[PDB]
């Protein structure tokens, strides 16, 4: 559609902090200011300001358009996380269809999701974290990546033999593969090394294979 004064902002084409956002809110009226209202509530969040974005939030018009709306529902979610009201988080996280969002949003559904989960490693956890993968531009996804491989390795053997994955999920699948990799050849970095060669080729699709995790090229060793 025609861009407004706020689009590349709140399409997450562009970043800014609250007091930009904040300003421009004052220099603003009618759908123009409630679009740099919600992206003060986004910033907010994101700076540790949680009372201000609670409270901008309650601001927020009742008139709001689909598209305002949705963003509102978002917020809410991040809201409830800043406030360690993860029950409540759940429960919003639950009614929300991240196919009716967009790319910028289902990041951060995705994020909310993996935030809701605490570093806890489950099948849950690395599903978001896949799943969030291919919305994350190139400097962001080793971050994504190694909290993936830190999921995988802070497993066991046995936690890990009772995954059930569907036939579809070729991603996870090579994920875990991967992890076998590390059980069976963790005591041999020369043989790791190679491993992890024979796995990038077996899995190339991999967004690991692409991009190895932190973890696992940063080693050391002996002579």
């Amino acid at each position: 559609s025609t861009p407004d004064q706020s689009t590349a902002y709140m399409q997450g084409t562009a970043q800014a902090d609250s007091a930009f956002y904040l300003q421009q809110m004052q220099q603003s009226s009618d759908d123009t200011r409630i679009n740099w209202q919600l992206l003060a509530i986004r910033a907010l969040v994101k700076e540790g300001k949680t009372g201000q974005a609670v409270e901008l939030f309650n601001q927020l018009p009742q008139e709001l358009n689909d598209a305002q709306r949705r963003e509102k529902t978002l917020l809410a979610v991040e809201i409830k996380l800043a406030q360690k009201d993860f029950a409540g988080a759940q429960n919003l996280l639950a009614k929300i269809t991240p196919a009716d969002l967009e790319q910028n949003q289902q990041a951060r559904y995705w994020q909310a999701k993996i935030d809701a989960s605490q570093g806890r490693p489950s099948i849950d956890l690395l599903r978001a974290l896949i799943a969030q993968e291919p919305l994350l531009g190139a400097k962001e996804k080793q971050q994504n990546i190694d909290a993936t491989w830190q999921a995988l390795s802070s497993m066991t053997q046995e936690q890990a033999n009772t995954l059930v994955i569907n036939a579809d999920e070729n991603i996870l699948q090579g994920w875990l593969d991967l992890q076998r990799v590390w059980f069976d050849n963790r005591n041999d970095p020369d043989m790791m090394k190679a491993g992890i060669a024979d796995w990038q080729k077996r899995y190339p699709n991999n967004p690991g294979a692409k991009m190895l995790p932190t973890q696992l090229v940063n080693v050391k060793a002996f002579k």
